[PDB]
């Protein structure tokens, strides 16, 4: 959820994402 981040649509990536990719490896923005 760009610029959120989000694994299965829920806030447990905790982290914002600005070139259209987690940083984390399994998340979806």
């Amino acid at each position: 959820s760009w610029p959120i981040c989000k694994r299965n649509g829920l806030p447990v990536c905790g982290e914002t994402c600005t070139l259209g990719t987690c940083s984390t490896q399994g998340c979806t923005c």
